């Protein structure tokens, strides 16, 4: 029903929404921004509570789109969660943390989002140059103003999150993890646990990978990005495939597919309390939320937890 985010006084469902295919035409070809604002809708309608856009989606249409489907509704219902860190440059991007640019980057967010204030805005990426704590003192200066409600940071190391969060100012840390990749249960999860600190993780279906969205037939075009990730590659591949499909089972037992699986496996940790699940459309919206209906056993995570244990 409710989870609150980390030291934060964030109230949330437990299924958020990614926002980057709403506007993000730098990201996606023939977006339809009508469908998108449609989605964003659907979405505060069906009762999800976070909206998880960035300055690099769309370079601020997508903050810009759910700014207007914003005015439909009552602000104090939506938690938005933004970020900045991407310096325009010559046709690429530099981070950037430092408290000119963090501070501009708000103040500009809060104009593209035609609202008062943002509930969590995320330092994006690190940059090489800027002290984490500085930058992080930077963002606590808008929050002190009541610009923001809440900070985090987003793929930083643990020395940077730790640096960061020197003078525990980071309630949120949003990063990479899945069933494939679940570094972050050790190199992060401790410390994240320890100082209450909520984490959101991205990348959890693997490209639909671990959503059932292919077959060990499969094959892509080429120059597709995706024949090169890596657990695409070789028999990496078909081993995932394979590996994915013995969830089948599982699925069948709690009425819903592999991916709201995945997904449920990911929510029952401690350390997190909200998904990101991307989307296109309204009716995707309305599907991602069955995860939280999901209540596997402790057989279910065990099994799952050795299944795809790392080594
Ligand atoms: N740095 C950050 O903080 C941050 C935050 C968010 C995202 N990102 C980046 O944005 C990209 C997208 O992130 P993401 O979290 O949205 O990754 P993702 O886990 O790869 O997106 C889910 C993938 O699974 C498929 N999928 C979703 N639901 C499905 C279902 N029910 N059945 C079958 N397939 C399903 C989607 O396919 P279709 O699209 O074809 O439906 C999509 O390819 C990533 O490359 C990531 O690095 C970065
Ligand atoms: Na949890």
């Amino acid at each position: 029903k409710k989870a609150k985010l980390g030291k934060s006084d964030l109230q949330v469902f437990p299924i958020g929404l990614g926002t980057n295919a709403v506007g993000g035409h730098n990201l996606y070809p023939n977006l339809n921004e009508e469908t998108g604002k449609e989605l964003v809708r659907e979405a505060i309608r069906n009762g999800v509570t976070m909206l998880d856009t960035a300055y690099i989606y769309g370079i601020g249409r997508s903050e810009e789109l759910i700014g207007e489907v914003l005015r439909e509704f009552n602000r104090e219902d939506v938690v938005i969660a933004t970020k900045a860190a991407h310096r325009k440059q010559g046709n690429d991007f530099v981070f950037d943390n430092s408290p000119d640019f963090l501070k501009k980057s708000v103040d500009e967010s809060l104009k593209r989002l035609n609202t008062d204030y943002i509930d969590l805005f995320y330092i994006h990426f690190p940059d090489e140059h800027t002290p984490k704590d500085e930058a992080v003192n930077a963002l606590n200066e808008m929050k002190k103003a009541g610009k923001i409600r809440s900070i985090g940071v987003s793929n930083f190391s643990l020395e940077q999150l730790k640096e960061a969060n020197k003078d525990g100012l980071v309630d949120v840390l949003q990063g990479e993890y899945n069933l494939l990749n679940r570094e972050a249960e050790k190199t992060f999860f401790p410390y994240t646990k320890e100082h209450n600190i909520s984490f959101i993780p991205y990348f959890p279906l693997v490209s639909g990978l671990l959503a059932g969205k292919y077959t060990e037939d499969t094959t892509f075009p080429e120059g597709d990005l995706r024949n090169e990730q890596e657990h695409f590659k070789g028999e990496r591949f078909k081993e995932n495939i394979r590996k994915v499909n013995k969830l089948a089972p599982i699925a069948e037992k709690h009425n819903v597919d592999i991916p709201h699986i995945v997904l449920a496996w990911y929510l029952a940790r401690p350390e997190i309390d909200i998904l990101i699940p991307g989307a296109k459309r309204a009716d995707q919206l309305i599907d991602n939320i069955k995860t939280a209906d999901v209540t596997l056993s402790q057989e279910d995570i065990s099994f799952i937890d050795k299944l795809f244990a790392p080594g």
